[PDB]
């Protein structure tokens, strides 16, 4: 029976988790001790034995098989992915490096320590030992105290190669010793190493890369995903140790960092799931092997007690703290040369970052385990078991204590600000609704000193050189106040995550150092497209069965193409940013020099950085429409979900239905997701013209021969001035501008429109000014085109039609607007129910009109009428009331008169 | 080896879920379709059977012990036990007749239609395997199509009965059968029944209590309690099975039910995950078993096929159908006596409503196993997967067709009216969203045609009778006009979930039956305290060691208070209700007597209404008192963790920060979940005056005994009129009054402050009209009391400052948000900054006051005054500028002067 053993074990580990928080130690020693605790009674009564001997003797193959696998995946499945492939390659090389250099210092220790007959082997088992890393308990604190993110991730990042290669030459030095029937030949060992190292990782990734292909056809199911990935996980962790006894681990590893690299094509709810179900498994398994090895270390490290062993504990602790200080500090100028160097206040939390942890103790009981009857793997274990319960009860007391005297983790004097900030915006805001709460009738009988006394809210935290200070202090109010501009420009769903972090990467390591402002090098190498990629682009062009070549190509393409549109839409953050520094700066300022210099180096900057963003969009387009394409649908679909839920909240529906609703703007978020990130071509400018307008006349397509120029306008370039003659027309094919016309009114018009219209028809000079607020692509049309245009149109003017209503709509709007005979018509109702309209040749009534009940808008666009009873000469473009039954008009060529008739 | 079987089970399991869910069909019997392909390699290659030999054999025993358990706990798990326990008796006690009579008339049919040498045990066991039940495919489509939650959560509910006593009776039996050397005595089986029967459920009741009771101590901690819980319900299990080996899945039962009833000391993650978790273990399960029966049931049954048998199966479902079907049908008229009964489309689908699944097939196995080489084991799972096969497959399909003929699962027509009503809405709000995109300078190269064809959105569904007629499409708008207001009502966190639930079920069984109306006889009872409960209360009440016997009373008079605040509550909602009434109906309606007819029934029911609402408050107020401070407490956290949400999306702050911020209004959540349902005492109201206005003056302490009037004042009684001769004046103790002024103004004056000021001050008439909306208790104050406070005020007239000071900002705050010189002050600093003032006496100055920069805020209250320079002859209430520094005043015994000053 072990059911009593193991049910204790977890009560005990909830208990000592749960009570044992307030103080900054970990809770596992307290473990360690209730597990000495049994040692006493594991030497007096025999009932503890005959209910704890049978758990108290594992094989060794159960946890070298069950306990490592789930721990080393464990330790790598929470991690951030993109911060950790940031800087991978460095933590890498200095994670083999300081493995290396710590397994080959041991053996110098081992015999200038011992003198007993080790050989080289014991040297490298206890090496193997004694070089197991375990971050969980320092990068909880260090998120306890919020110092730093990069900082944490790199932590939590080297460990995982450090237990991994740990692992390796542990196994690969055992399988050396305690079978030495077995082959040990350089050219057997080097195909070991060599096999394992180039398959397993890449089998994993083949692995990883199928399963999640098949993930990727799965929509709104919550049983098949979980399902074949746990199975998947298995069979992966099977076949890679029966492959290889040892290949496993670094198997799954890859696996876990590969499926935790994808979020996009899973459900957030998966994942969650999935990660609070692994870490329950991972937490089961800590707590019992800490227990295991207090209950067994008492009764077995009883009899090999000595002083001189009590000396050897203290000196390995001062021996493996000043290795890895030393080699720390050696590779520090290696770290700077290659340009990611860290300071020196890293460096000496580097220091003090080592901590031991499961793995090592699992190694150690493993090793006693094949030792069998013998003394040497109780030494083992009485050094290993020493050695991790001072390190950590002293290093947690010491790191923080450092950072109490260092002060990297308090937290910045604006962050603070904020917050204080905020406490008390909450605090009015309850402060008022408690007032309006007061003058309701239903409530009167409730006491507010225990309702107030509940919900209080409070922060948890609670010369020239006089120049270089203030000039200080306004770069940091420039920098906050920049930051917060950008969370809310990317809270409107205007930016994208990744985008996010890269961008307050580079602010933050700008606002690091001294006196240094946010530079755009960094940028531009964000954006540029470096390394072996277009080496290996050119390679694949030049050389271009068949069939597998050229479809993974495009998807290559793709890749870039991906990394541009980051680079992009970056850009594009900084000139709203740059927007905001224009809007901004000029209010808490105070001296003249330091703002006209700021403002100066924001100029510099903004005209840096429009002109490389235009050559990029002058040579790829379609990443620019397609990008543009993603903004707009995100935008929309969040004021959308944002909308539905102020329905729910107005009280409109209940939320049965909201539920939903939700569940399909999640797929449509997920469908967005996925999106076609290869590049869409933009469609041909002709084409767009013939789409954009009703062109059913041929002698249009025929205009295309007569209206084609294809000029550019590049920024604030006013097109026409007011007062001009007007002699030429235009329609724009390619951007956005601005009309300022006369009350003033001002208008946006974008591709699609004409313009010039009531030059041709009045024959009237110009009369507002436009400017176009970027590079403008339009065709010029002349006077003698609008001729020919009027000589097409014949029997049926389609486009002089159009145009006036178009024209009509352009007077009416403003005048609905603001006359009270129209109040609480939009902007679409007005586009809209207008549209269905005609016009009445008065040639054929001979300028006389009857007004009856079948119209119901009637607007006069041009010329001058007059009332058949009352003689009232009205003229354009004055809105007539409906008392007017009957009009008489004069035949004038100068003015032709020009009226609007709407039917019922 | 058994890995390729239970990992292609995984798999074809997963791709069949995938592939087959379009059809209405359940995807088991494509398993089924399945197993009987492995037959046909089951009988020709040898491959298959040595990698399926090890799996086509388990011991019975591990899955009886395994499989059985994890199933019925599902089936127990995701239960909604409010809806269930709102009818338990009447569904457990026909589950029981249903299966007691399905169980004796088997050996009937056994006997007259095998005429074989079986027994009346080989009928029990027959009767046993066709007896179970599965409703999850039933509940499934249901709930996909939403026809009514009480009928989904009564089909779930039958069947863990019909399961619990099918497995009971089953395992007895086969104990008799199988072994027949036990005793079969009648003594010995009562005890055996009865210690199966009440010693059973009271264990894990015991066990559910004790681990919610440790739940309940820890706040703020995701991973132990997943890792208690499971280990309770496994030691629950096991402790179940070893005392008896049937009662232990009652025991689960029992535990699962207890266990989902609480959710307000679980945090919601955790339900989520382990309902995830265990619906997970539960759908591998049936997959795997159902693969193992389509397997098996090839290669075993191929020898005892015969055509007379399959007449055989053809016949059973017959007998079934007409039996299950009568039994419903003549249980029908008791549940129409006992008050629950059902229409006749719930008769006829409840005859439809009967489903086989994964259980069945479980016994199967395990008898035929138990039975080992023989034919009637074979004969057994023949006739089992055949009803089985024939059974799911047509009655999903006559269900869908039922449904679709009667059409009881059609959506109404207030609710698709709704929704098509948000989804122009929605409409609308996208399409103006595009509009302000549009004229944005910075996305103007991108298209819209994909953009739109992006981001649709669409419902997922597309004479005196005339008289009744009409006025029958007036409740209706009435019903939904109504039930909508209470949605609304709730959203702001205003209500409770448990007092919405019993309100909008009276709301739907009140608009079920035609021309019938919401009732209070029903709200009556559910306010009234029923039932054998208060029989208990009187023994208890009457009988009152001994330190158990009071405090378990004491929570059981708070169990009463519980249901009372809900009864309260919902009382409460009515009003809010009719409130609407009174505001709605007014403007749908078309004629004139069913709109006089409805507002006559309404304020019958108005006036019904109230008078219970006033008792129930007039004997128990700390209840009402209770529940109006747990409303402030929702509606202010609600309101701050909306306004936090605002403040997070007005980009000032990022989210980080938020994490903290909901932590805390969910801990505070927890709080109000902490707070104690046990009745508060009322303040004594005489005590509290000193908290409520400072009494530290003995005076005070007298003035306490010169006025003890405590007179009560119905709803709608005026206190006095204006111009009434100054004769008294009132201090109110209980209640909110509305004052009417002269521009007019309207005040709303609660507890803890005084009245008819002027009065006794300027000796004048009544000016404003005090009227008071509810009974409220008040202390009469004379005027000849008011000569003994102008005894008490002496030298020293500290209540004559504190009202001067009151009637000073009474003036002063309509002329501070009136006049020019202050605009922007809020009612909170208008009340705040301007107490810290005082009073100036003239007596000593001559009526002769220099103003200084001392002063900030001069304010005559009463007199008249003249410009030292000027000569300006102002009277009150006028403000006093700043340009005036010198001021004259007369001493007239009429109209003394008076004036505030504020020290700066
Ligand atoms: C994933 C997370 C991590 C943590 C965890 O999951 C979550 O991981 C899981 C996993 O990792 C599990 C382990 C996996 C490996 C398992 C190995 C298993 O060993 C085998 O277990 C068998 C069970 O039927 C037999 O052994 C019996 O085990 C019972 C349980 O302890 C004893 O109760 C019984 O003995 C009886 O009671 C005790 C004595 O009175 C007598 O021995 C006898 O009356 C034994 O019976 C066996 O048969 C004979 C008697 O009937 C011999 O006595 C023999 O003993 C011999 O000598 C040794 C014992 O002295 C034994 O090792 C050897 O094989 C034998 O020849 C003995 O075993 C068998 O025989 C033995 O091999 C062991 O039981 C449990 C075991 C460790 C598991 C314990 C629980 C775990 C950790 C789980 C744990 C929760
Ligand atoms: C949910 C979280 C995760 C972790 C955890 O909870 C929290 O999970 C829990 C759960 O998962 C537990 C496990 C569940 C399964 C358990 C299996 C159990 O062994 C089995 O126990 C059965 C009990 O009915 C049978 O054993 C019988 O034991 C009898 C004792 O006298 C024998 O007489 C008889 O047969 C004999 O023994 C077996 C064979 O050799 C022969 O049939 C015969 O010689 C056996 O069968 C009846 C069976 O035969 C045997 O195998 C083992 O002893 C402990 C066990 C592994 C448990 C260990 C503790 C756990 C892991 C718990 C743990 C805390
Ligand atoms: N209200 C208006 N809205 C949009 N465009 C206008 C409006 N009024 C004038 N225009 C355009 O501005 C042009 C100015 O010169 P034209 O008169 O040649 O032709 C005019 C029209 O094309
Ligand atoms: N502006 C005001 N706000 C509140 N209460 C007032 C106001 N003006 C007058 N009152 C009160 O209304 C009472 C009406 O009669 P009295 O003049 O006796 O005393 C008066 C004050 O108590």
């Amino acid at each position: 029976k072990v059911i009593v053993f193991i049910s204790g074990s977890c009560l005990f580990g909830a208990i000592s988790r749960s009570l044992f928080k307030k103080l900054p130690i970990p809770y596992t020693v307290v473990l360690l001790i209730l597990g000495a605790i049994l040692g006493v009674v594991a030497s007096n009564v025999p009932l503890v034995e005959e209910h704890t001997r049978d758990v108290a003797h594992m094989d060794p193959h159960v946890l070298l098989q069950i306990f490592l696998p789930v721990l080393i995946f464990e330790s790598a499945f929470a991690m951030d992915v993109h911060t950790f492939m940031r800087s991978f390659s460095q933590v890498c090389i200095l994670a083999l490096f300081g493995l290396v250099v710590a397994s080959v210092l041991t053996a110098v220790l081992a015999m200038n320590l011992f003198n007993y007959n080790w050989n080289f082997s014991e040297a490298m088992m206890f090496g193997a030992i004694m070089s197991a890393t375990d971050p969980v308990a320092v990068v909880a604190l260090l998120k306890d105290l919020g110092a730093s993110k990069q900082l944490g991730t790199i932590i939590e990042g080297e460990s995982l190669l450090n237990d991994g290669c740990a692992i390796v030459i542990f196994n690969v030095f055992m399988k050396m010793v305690f079978f030495p029937q077995l082959t040990s030949t350089v050219g057997q060992n080097v195909l070991y190493f060599l096999q394992v190292a180039v398959a397993g990782p890449l089998w994993g990734y083949a692995v990883a890369k199928v399963t999640v292909f098949f993930l990727s056809h799965i929509f709104n199911d919550a049983l098949v995903e979980i399902t074949i990935t746990l199975a998947a996980t298995y069979l992966t962790y099977y076949i890679g140790d029966i492959w290889l006894e040892v290949s496993g681990v670094l198997a799954v590893v890859v696996l876990g960092l590969i499926v935790n690299a994808e979020k996009t094509s899973i459900s957030p709810e998966v994942e969650v799931f999935l990660h609070r179900f692994w870490e329950m498994l991972a937490y089961l398994a800590n707590t019992l092997i800490f227990m295991m090895v207090g209950v067994v270390v008492t009764q077995k490290a009883l009899v090999a007690v000595d002083k001189m062993d009590w000396f050897y504990l203290i000196i390995l602790y001062l021996a493996i703290t000043i290795i890895r200080g030393m080699v720390i500090s050696l590779f520090s100028p290696i770290l700077s040369r290659i340009g990611y160097g860290l300071t020196w206040r890293n460096a000496v939390i580097m220091t003090w970052g080592g901590l031991r942890g499961a793995v090592g103790l699992a190694l150690a009981l493993v090793v006693e385990n094949l030792a069998g009857n013998d003394v040497i793997g109780s030494k083992f274990l009485f050094h290993t078991a020493g050695i991790v319960v001072l390190t950590l009860v002293i290093n947690a007391t010491t790191i923080q204590t450092l950072l109490r005297i260092l002060g990297m983790s308090d937290i910045s004097i604006p962050k603070r600000l904020a917050m204080a900030g905020a406490v008390r915006r909450i605090h009015e805001g309850q402060n008022r609704t408690l007032n309006m709460l007061k003058s309701d009738r239903f409530l009167a009988d409730a006491d507010w000193d225990i309702a107030t006394a509940a919900c209080e809210i409070s922060d948890p935290y609670s010369s020239p050189r006089e120049f270089a200070d203030m000039m200080e202090e306004a770069r940091l109010r420039m920098l906050k106040a920049e930051k917060i501009s950008y969370w809310k420009q990317f809270e409107h769903g205007m930016l994208a995550r990744e985008a996010l972090r890269l961008l307050v990467q580079h602010a933050e390591v700008a606002a690091d150092e001294k006196d240094q402002f946010i530079l755009v090098d960094d940028l531009k190498k964000s954006w540029q497209i470096k390394g072996i990629y277009p080496w290996l682009k050119r390679k694949l062009e030049d050389l271009i069965t068949k069939a597998l070549i050229p479809k993974l190509i495009l998807v290559v393409n793709g890749k870039i193409n991906n990394q541009l549109s980051l680079g992009y839409d970056v850009g594009k953050g900084y000139i709203i940013g740059e927007e905001e520094v224009g809007k901004i700066i000029d209010r808490m300022v105070d001296n003249k020099k330091i703002l006209r210099e700021l403002k100066h180096i924001s100029e510099t900057g903004r005209l840096q950085v429009v002109k490389e963003l235009g050559l990029l969009q002058r040579e790829h387009p379609g990443i620019a429409v397609s990008v543009k394409t993603r903004q707009a649908i995100r935008t929309i679909l969040n004021h959308s979900r944002e909308t539905i839920h102020e329905l729910q909240g107005a009280g409109l529906l209940d939320e049965m239905e909201a539920h939903k609703l939700e569940l399909t703007v999640e797929i449509k978020m997920k469908r967005l997701m996925n999106a076609p990130s290869s590049i869409p071509p933009p469609p041909p400018e002709n084409l767009l013209k013939n789409v954009s307008w009703l062109a059913g006349d041929m002698k249009l397509i025929d205009f295309i021969k007569a209206r084609a120029s294809l000029l550019h306008f590049d920024y604030g370039e006013v097109i026409v001035r007011e007062g001009d003659e007007s002699d030429g027309l235009f329609l724009i094919v390619s951007g956005l501008v601005k009309l300022y016309g006369k009350e003033v009114f001002e208008d946006y018009l974008t591709v699609g429109n004409v313009i010039g219209e009531m030059g041709v028809l009045t024959k009237k000079p110009r009369n507002a000014t436009v400017t176009c607020e970027t590079t403008v692509q339009v065709y010029f049309i002349t006077a003698e085109d609008m001729n020919i245009a009027i000589d097409t149109f014949t029997l049926y003017p389609s486009l002089e039609y159009r145009l006036w209503r178009v024209v009509a709509i352009r007077i009416a709007t403003p005048l609905i607007m603001e006359q009270m005979a129209f109040q609480g018509w939009t902007q679409e109702k007005v586009k809209l129910h207008l549209e269905r309209g005609y016009l009445v040749d008065l040639a054929e009534s001979h300028f006389q009109f009857n007004i009856d009940a079948t119209l119901e808008d009637v607007i006069l666009i041009n010329g001058t009428a007059y009332n058949a009873h009352t003689r009232e000469e009205i003229r354009s473009p004055c809105l007539i009331s409906r008392t007017v039954h009957k009009l008489t008009f004069q035949y004038t060529a100068t003015e032709e008169p020009r009226l609007f008739v709407v039917r019922n």
